[PDB]
């Protein structure tokens, strides 16, 4: 221990997290008090416990991979990104085995077919941090080893995962270019973002969807096509919008070319017309024109080998949807419902999907009961009436969205034998708001499934493989985010408590929460109860704590519509919507549950190469460096960590057998003509790295 007078520590701040402080006084071993000289020339004695983080020269500071760091600790992993970020404008960093990726906020110049081929052909050392280097590392990876590869990309919503998938698609299509089957799978992304993106307050173009996306490769390493996996669609966003929030993008595409010749039959107006467009007060973004969007949208469609009638028939579909939510539905009395069956809405939906709107009108405010004994037509309130047509709307769209990417994945198919493959994943990231529901359960359930599946590469796998050799290995600490993954998805788990609820005619939302109550409360430490609420329970994620309200657990987890109306739209006289509702149990957080399990091990299959996206400020502005919310997702992320174990972990490895050419004794000994850089075990040596290649030369 030296910490010498005229050097620096980091001691804790408020505002920016740390702060530096300037050694006054030189320390004397075992003092538990540091003169320190802080920056306003405020000198102190800071209360240490034999100690203060060391902070890293100027020289050091800056570099491109932070494994280069003196001192590796969270202030310099922290300060090092903030002047790369904020001051030099460098939005890549490595630390190690991932990619860090800051939201800058701005269009860069960084992305031109120039660039891309100045990263083609060289080793993933050789040039500044890129998004292109870990595309190009993958896909040397790919053809020297023959093993498919995948694309990880992690981070809270809006940090940037959706522009860094895109941008590593990008880079495959142009140097892996062969017909142009290249322009068709990179068209598959603005076309499911229209349909699947939706503006939140974390995010403009926020992804309400997970994908995964197979790029499938032939013998010469040339792409041949690709297939899509899409993982549980926000439904309600089709009938609700919070504040500030707007529907799916595609919608307000629609409405932006309403007086356009061409959809006018589909009676369309401005978004804020319609119900399911308008909630949230405001129908446009900021930098964005849905008109020339629509047409953007139409263009890729036809690319993908997708002609106008085609295009015609899912907008008629859309506008369908769009006049469902603005048929009125009248009370009569307390108990009743009514719609008028001239109803102007209600016609040209009936149209449009090609309807008896005597039925429509019957059967969104009744439903039949059938006990093979009797059957019982009750009334419907007017809250019960306006779930059961909105919960339609939910699933004339979730058909309509699914319809689309089987056809994408039918466009992009090859009649040839797929060699390898590289799948770029791409999932909705962690995210709370002030009210959370059902769907931010899901997405950050589905973030901790991602961390697990990282934590088990990186710490788990490869510190197991190093021990098991029987050499001088210091365990990493890293967060195993097991216990809370239990809570939700195992055994009398929150998701398994919530099927039995749902299994039950009378199950309610209160009922199984306090079935959570009882079972979690001063049981489990990751779960909590809020003194002021009993309405709501809060859970410890990797990310942050998240408190979730109860209300509507079951209806969304069930995910029904009531059979009448099922029967009525399968009866449709319209082809397409006719295909959604033909005939051809499970909840779905259970179905969630499988989707994922399938996801995590086709990710173990392949070697990963992973990417850590981080939203540098709340406020989207450009290069805006925000030390406390980035230093929390630091720490989700195990930034530190994994840090820590690519710089102590040995790339090269040899069997003794292998290092006698260039005996176990013999070897140890002209070794040593530092001893750190490398290590003797059961069967194989380890180098440090690039210690050998000096050898080679
Ligand atoms: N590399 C980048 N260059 C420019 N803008 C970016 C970049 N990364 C993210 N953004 C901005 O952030 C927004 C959301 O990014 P996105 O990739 O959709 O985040 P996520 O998919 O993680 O929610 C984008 O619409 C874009 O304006
Ligand atoms: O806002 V993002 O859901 O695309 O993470
Ligand atoms: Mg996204």
């Amino acid at each position: 221990e030296l910490y010498t007078q005229y050097n620096r520590v980091w001691i804790p701040d408020p505002e920016e997290v740390w702060k530096s402080a300037e050694i006054a006084k030189d320390y004397r071993v075992g003092d538990k008090v540091l003169r320190l000289l802080l920056e306003d020339g405020t000198e102190l004695d800071y209360s240490v416990n034999p100690l203060p983080p060391l902070r890293n020269p100027d020289i050091l500071v800056g570099e491109n991979d932070l494994t280069a760091l003196s001192y590796l600790h969270e202030p310099a992993v922290l300060h090092n990104l903030r002047i790369r970020f904020a001051e030099s404008k460098l939005i890549y960093t490595y630390s190690g085995i991932i990619l860090v990726a800051m939201n800058p906020y701005k269009q860069l110049p960084i992305y031109g077919d120039a660039i891309i081929h100045a990263y083609s052909g060289q080793n993933m050392g050789d040039m500044d941090p890129h998004i292109f280097a870990v595309a190009e590392e993958a896909y040397k990876q790919m053809a020297r080893n023959n093993r498919n590869q995948s694309i990880i990309v992690s981070g809270e919503s809006g940090a940037g995962k959706t522009v860094s998938a895109r941008y590593a698609m990008r880079y495959f299509a142009t140097v892996s270019k062969s017909a142009h089957v290249e322009d068709k799978v990179l068209a598959s992304n603005p076309i499911t973002e229209a349909v699947g993106n939706a503006k939140t307050t974390r995010n403009d173009n926020s992804s309400r969807f997970g994908k995964y996306t197979e790029i499938s490769f032939d013998e010469q390493n040339q792409i041949i096509g690709a297939n899509m996996s899409t993982y549980l669609l926000e439904k309600s966003r089709v009938v609700f919008q919070s504040e500030n929030e707007r529907n799916y993008h595609i919608f307000y595409q629609l409405c932006a070319s309403a007086q356009q010749s061409e959809f006018k039959h589909l009676k369309l107006g401005s978004a804020e017309e319609f119900n399911y467009t308008r909630m949230g007060g405001n129908t446009v973004i900021e930098g964005v024109n849905d008109r020339a969007e629509m047409v953007e949208t139409q263009k890729t469609f036809t690319l993908l080998g997708f002609k106008e009638d085609f295009q015609m028939d899912v907008f008629k579909i859309l506008a369908a949807i769009l006049h469902l939510g603005n048929v009125q539905i009248t009370a009569v009395g307390n108990e009743r419902s009514s719609v008028s069956e001239d109803d102007s809405h209600l016609k040209v939906f009936c149209e449009l999907l090609g309807l008896e709107s005597g039925r429509v009108a019957q059967w969104l405010c009744n439903r039949k009961i059938v006990t093979s004994s009797e059957t019982v037509v009750k009334p419907m309130t007017r809250p019960q009436a306006v779930n059961a047509r909105d919960a339609l709307a939910k699933k004339i769209y979730a058909h309509l969205f699914d319809f689309i990417v089987e056809r994408i994945n039918q466009a992009l198919q090859f009649s040839g034998k797929q060699h390898t493959f590289i799948g770029v994943l791409d999932i909705y990231g962690f995210e709370t708001f002030d009210v959370n529901s059902f769907e931010q359960f899901c997405i950050n359930y589905a973030n901790e499934k991602l961390q697990q599946q990282f934590n088990m590469h990186v710490f788990k796998l490869e510190q197991e493989e190093y021990m098991k050799e029987d050499i001088p290995w210091t365990l990493i600490d890293f967060y195993d985010n097991q216990p809370v993954i239990d809570l939700i998805e195992a055994k009398m788990g929150i998701l398994e408590l919530l099927d039995e609820e749902c299994l039950l005619p009378h199950g309610t939302d209160e009922n199984w929460l306090q079935k959570l109550y009882n079972n979690f409360v001063n049981r489990n430490p990751l779960f909590e109860k809020p003194r002021m609420s009993n309405t709501s329970f809060v859970i410890q994620h990797f990310a942050d704590k998240v408190e979730y309200k109860c209300e509507g657990f079951l209806e969304k987890n069930r995910d029904t519509v009531y059979d009448m109306l099922v029967e009525i739209l399968r009866a449709s006289k319209f082809h397409l919507c006719a295909n959604f509702f033909q005939e051809n149990r499970t909840t779905v957080g259970s179905k969630f549950r499988s989707s994922l399990y399938l996801l995590m091990e086709t990710l173990n299959a392949t070697t990963p190469h992973y990417v850590r996206c981080i939203k540098p400020n709340d406020e989207k502005l450009p290069f805006e460096f925000d030390s406390k919310r980035i230093v929390q997702q630091l720490r989700a992320c195990g930034v530190l960590e994994t840090i820590r174990i690519s710089a102590q972990s040995y790339p090269s490895r040899w069997t003794y057998i292998e290092f006698y050419s260039r005996k176990k004794e013999v070897c140890k000994v002209v070794l040593h003509r530092d001893s750190n850089q490398y290590q003797f075990g059961k069967t194989k040596i380890f180098f440090r790295a690039g210690q050998v290649a000096y050898l080679e030369k």
